[PDB]
């Protein structure tokens, strides 16, 4: 209901309002609750995507208290520079995925604080450029919620 | 066999630009090739891609047609499955393979319903969706369809098959 929700998706420092707003609306989609670690490069009200869609989005002043408020679930970062394609891994309900800013990578210290194989990264062909932030969140809780079987609901507490 | 991409993804009458900027990286990252069914809500030629900095090899990719028909032909006729909450067919239930087309329908109206019945049921896939929820934005429909099939094909990066 406000937090027994499949996964967790946390934004560190996002900075494009549209990204975030699509990222509210994958996250109702799939039954995620979604956390956004200040300073964000845009407030709150703005340029609405398209009533409760978003009230489920809780926002932080440090990556540590959303975590605290979240109760250390199991955490995945996913970065660029993961050891590890985000595939591999056996997600579980409850799973938290960090996710950096669109323009910068996710500081070092917040990357190496994980496990080298809880540092993970999608498959980057050579030579392109970065996905867009809402598409790899997309493709990231649509991998975990498939091997999850797409269940819908139990629990939806 | 005349499948130099990976997956090719269709766009019908895309309308926001941003969502196509998605949708180009994307398709460069997964080996894809897109065409776009004219009309555009907004301007798309090689000139704008290469302002924004693509080459040659990047932007030929990106291909333009009147019509979905025209598109299907210069493709070969692939295999085409259409991606819509109309569907029949949950989309991770098919074996892609090499070659496949994704057809997507535009933001604002979803695909005209003459395209979606040309086709055969079992080519008609949703994505799963809570109870009573709207549509994906584009490009995440499209992310998320082209990296299921990519996964199918154990995310091969430009494998050398024919």
């Amino acid at each position: 209901g406000g937090g027994g929700s499949m996964f967790h998706v946390i934004l560190f420092q996002p900075e494009i309002p549209p990204n975030t707003g699509n990222i509210i609306r994958l996250c109702a989609n799939a039954g995620c609750s979604l956390h956004l670690i200040e300073p964000l490069g845009f407030e709150l009200d703005d340029k609405r995507l398209r009533y409760h869609e978003y009230a489920s989005v809780r926002r932080y002043p440090y990556l540590q208290s959303c975590l605290e408020a979240l109760g250390q679930p199991r955490l995945f970062a996913f970065t660029t520079k993961g050891s590890r394609a985000f595939h591999e891994v056996a997600y579980q309900r409850g799973d938290a995925f960090l996710f950096g800013p669109e323009s910068r990578g996710l500081p070092e210290d917040v990357r190496n604080a994980l496990p080298t194989d809880r540092r993970l990264r999608l498959p980057m062909r050579e030579g392109c450029r970065s996905l867009n932030l809402s598409n790899t969140v997309a493709v990231t809780v649509y991998e975990a919620w498939r091997q999850l079987g797409f269940a819908m609901g139990l629990p939806e507490t």
